[PDB]
């Protein structure tokens, strides 16, 4: 059909469709007189999974030959969402299987609709742990993602009178065919027990043993013929548990419950028993196998040279004491020599700065649970402030700063001290975040080891977020400039010089148009809402936080209505304002947002006078499929946390790749793709960082601004009045009371320069030519958010390694 789709040779479709049969046949055991469209998607997926087989089994047989140095990914979140069309899109067979399919009378398209998301991640951090595996097996690295099986996901939201109710995402309930269960690999970990000293060494002792159970998912490189693998962790009572017994039986579950389900905090801390139970499983369980794999190739002087540990977050910061553990107790290296060991293994990558989320574990739930690593966190700590007050004698409240141990009511491990001092490199994820964790949080750690802090920007998979979600733009571009850049981003640069082409303008507006047209279809026919697909598609879809203010777009959006309701027969730029995202469960405020949005949608879109002009959605179930859709269809992508919080964010990136213009502030990787972009291009506005700083020493004073601003009171006079909540006119007396007294991220501080920014944005949007060419300037500038230049620049700057475009053999 499209050229980046790859070929439908005769003789492939031919055996896709052979083997499609065979699938149906005696792996489903149906005849197609009975076969269902799930039934149809699972004998396509297994054909498609066939494929990869061969190479996966060669990749590894290739790594255990050449014996690289490996890389370990360690994050509790892999987000990867659907696997068929970028399985496909990997091996180069979605031409051939669209052609086999079709023969066959299926659309192959209603086929992927059937797969269930694998939502093993909150949002960002799961996302960029997918991007990051597909980059390493696209750059041909020995990297090896580890993590939990979830049996539960991120909870399914479904929106009830405007409110959100979570549902079990029970995502393995028809069965995943890209896993394989490897029961032959589980390993013991232990838990609680107590510690032992022995004239030669402590001893850990009187464990309760919960089993990991490892289910191997393979990652496709691109075109490589690479497939590294996904290793997650599942939990199983050993056969002895609690072995009255009817009762021991049914207890097995209190063990298995460690991998039960995913936590659905997003930038935010909870210091919950489970969680911590789930970080060790995933820990000890993942060393125990590095350490194996590493012995069949003494001597852990070369463990560094052969092993890299990367912490995504503090959620695996266990590793550190966990590999001093192994290190010192079972292997009897001296201290010294494993600390040195540990440290040149393990690097760790920073993700926030927001306080509340900073993992700060009770040391009475660390004693009891894992005695043994408390221990070796003190030694680690007396050891690294030694090295403190030797390099600041006599600054006492530097030592107090830098404990790994914060004192107070109760004691507490600080995990991100932690895991600097453990550490060889730590990063930030975009540059004004790594600037930020030198300057503020780390400041200290930064002083006494600049050497290393390092940034790492985000990046994007273009094979999912272009290709995959966007083959129309895809192809377009590949017609000017052939198939290169998507393993080579950068070389969307040579769309610059198409900015005055009138064909490449025409092509991309009207990709996007389709693209419109396609989602506007999909709210019709899945969600039964009506929608101007003539509009301006403004979104904002991320996790529902307090500091990505989906607040301040509200108040734009009813800035907007009372804008038309003043002056109804004046001519304004319609837009459809797309808000989507889940909240934590128990975040109250966030489920208030998500209250507050679809109560102004329930007056907006139901105004007679506004007709069209103005509709607001709330897109339910936000999750990684959701993205694919409704990425390629926006014009806007709003990226508005207030400066300073965001530490990257990666949604902004995928807008950037797919021909969204950004309105959004100078913010985590925001600030490089206007650097990148050019900032002519991009709809900047509010504070910078500095701006914040000045009003923060000042005192923010919300009152001040709503004096100031008439169209800002009116808001929040209609608001607290109960105009968009007739029966409930106090509803949102809490959002109220939060912007006026105790706003931590300064909403009302941008609402003015927001809002002009946005009469700049209609202005633009006004001039479709415009439009497009600064939308040209974007997708041709987006080439430094691929993950494959951010994993590049891990691999060579923190984990020693040189990637390779170079193919394995078929
Ligand atoms: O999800 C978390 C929790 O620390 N952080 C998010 O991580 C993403 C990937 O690095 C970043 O893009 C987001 O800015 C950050 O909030």
């Amino acid at each position: 059909q499209i050229s980046v789709r790859g070929l439908a040779g005769v003789e492939n479709v031919t055996e896709l469709k052979k083997n499609f049969n065979r699938h149906l046949h005696f792996t489903l055991v149906k005849d197609r007189n009975v076969a269902t469209p799930r039934d149809y998607y699972f004998a396509l997926a297994h054909t498609v999974r066939d494929h990869l087989v061969g190479r996966w089994i060669r990749t590894q047989q290739h790594y255990y030959e050449k014996d690289p140095k490996r890389i370990y990914y360690l994050s509790l979140e892999f987000y990867m969402g659907r696997t068929l069309q970028n399985t496909m899109v990997n091996l180069a067979l979605e031409n051939a299987c669209d052609e086999a399919t079709y023969q066959l009378g299926l659309d192959m398209e209603e086929l992927e609709e059937i797969e269930e998301d694998a939502g093993l991640g909150n949002g960002g951090l799961g996302r960029l742990a997918a991007c990051f595996l597909d980059s390493m097996a696209t750059l041909g690295l020995a990297a090896y993602g580890y993590g939990i099986r979830y049996e539960f996901g991120i909870f399914n939201q479904k929106i009830c009178g405007g409110w959100q109710m979570e549902e079990a995402d029970d995502w393995l309930r028809y069965g995943n065919p890209w896993e394989k269960a490897r029961p032959e690999f589980t390993l013991p970990v232990h838990f609680y027990g107590r510690v032992e000293h022995t004239s030669q060494g402590a001893k850990w002792v009187d464990t309760q043993v919960v089993l990991a159970m490892p289910y191997d998912t393979p990652v496709p490189g691109y075109r490589n013929n690479v497939v590294n693998t996904m290793r997650l962790w599942s939990a199983k009572a050993p056969n002895d548990f609690n072995l009255g017994y009817i009762q021991a039986v049914l207890d097995r579950n209190l063990a298995e419950n460690i991998s039960r389900v995913l936590y659905p905090n997003d930038n935010f801390f909870e210091g919950k028993e489970l969680r911590l139970k789930q970080e060790y499983f995933v820990v000890a369980a993942t060393l125990q196998d590095i350490i194996r794999r590493f012995k069949s190739s003494t001597n852990f002087d070369a463990f560094p040279d052969k092993v890299a540990i990367q912490l995504n977050d503090t959620h695996p910061s266990l590793a550190i004491p966990e590999l001093m553990r192994v290190l010192v107790d079972l292997e009897r290296l001296d201290w010294d020599k494993a600390w040195e060991v540990t440290v040149k293994t393990c690097a760790y990558t920073n993700h926030t700065v927001l306080p509340e989320a900073l993992e700060r574990w009770p040391v009475h739930l660390l004693e009891t649970l894992l005695p043994r690593h408390l221990q070796i966190i003190y030694e680690i700590n007396q050891r690294f402030l030694n090295r403190v007050a030797a390099a600041f004698p006599g600054d006492v409240d530097r030592l107090r700063r830098m404990s790994l141990v914060e004192e107070g009511a109760v004691k507490r491990i600080n995990m991100a001290h932690l895991c600097i001092a453990g550490s060889h490199a730590v990063n930030g994820v975009a540059r004004i975040h790594s600037e930020i964790l030198k300057k503020t949080i780390f400041k200290d750690f930064y002083e006494l080891e600049p050497h290393k802090f390092q940034n790492k920007t985000n990046g994007i998979t273009p094979r999912r977020w272009l290709v995959l979600c966007n083959p129309g733009l895809a192809e377009i571009i590949a017609e000017r400039i052939g198939e290169e850049y998507i393993s080579d981003l950068d070389q969307l640069r040579k769309l610059l010089s198409y900015v005055d082409d009138e064909a490449f303008i025409r092509d991309v507006a009207k990709v996007k148009q389709e693209n419109k047209l396609k989602f506007a279809a999909y709210l019709e026919r899945e969600y039964k809402v009506h929608i101007n697909p003539n509009s301006l598609f403004d979104v904002q879809v991320k996790r529902i936080h307090e500091y990505k203010r989906q607040l301040l777009n509200c108040l734009h959006v009813i800035t907007l209505y009372n804008r038309i309701k003043k002056e109804p027969n004046k001519f304004v730029v319609p837009r459809t304002v797309m808000i989507g995202g889940k909240a934590a469960p128990g975040y109250h405020m966030a489920k208030m947002i998500i209250k507050l949005i679809t109560a102004i949608g329930d007056v907006v879109n139901h105004d007679p006078v506004v007709g069209d002009r103005l509709r607001v959605i709330f897109l339910e179930n936000y999750r990684v499929s959701l993205a694919e859709k409704v990425i390629p269809a926006a014009d806007l992508s709003e990226q508005i946390s207030t400066a300073g919080t965001e530490a990257s964010g990666t949604g902004n990136m995928k807008f950037m790749l797919n021909g969204a213009l950004t309105i959004g502030t100078m913010d985590g990787a925001n600030v490089e793709m206007a650097e990148e972009a050019g900032e002519e291009n991009f709809f900047i506005f509010g504070m910078r960082v500095e701006d914040v700083d000045r009003l923060d020493q000042r005192g923010y004073n919300a009152q001040e601004y709503y004096d100031r601003i008439p169209e800002l009171r009116q808001i929040i006079e209609q608001l607290s009045s109960g105009f968009f909540s007739p029966k409930q006119p106090d509803l949102f007396k809490d959002i109220v009371n939060m912007l006026m007294h105790h706003d931590r991220f300064k909403v009302f501080a941008d609402y003015e320069e927001y809002v002009k920014c946005q009469e700049r944005v209609s202005a633009l949007y006004k001039n479709p030519r415009e439009w497009t060419r600064m939308v040209i300037r974007n997708i041709a500038t987006s080439g430094k958010f691929s993950s494959d230049r951010t994993i590049a620049q891990y691999a060579r700057e923190i984990w020693g390694v040189e990637p390779s475009r170079q193919r394995l053999p078929a």
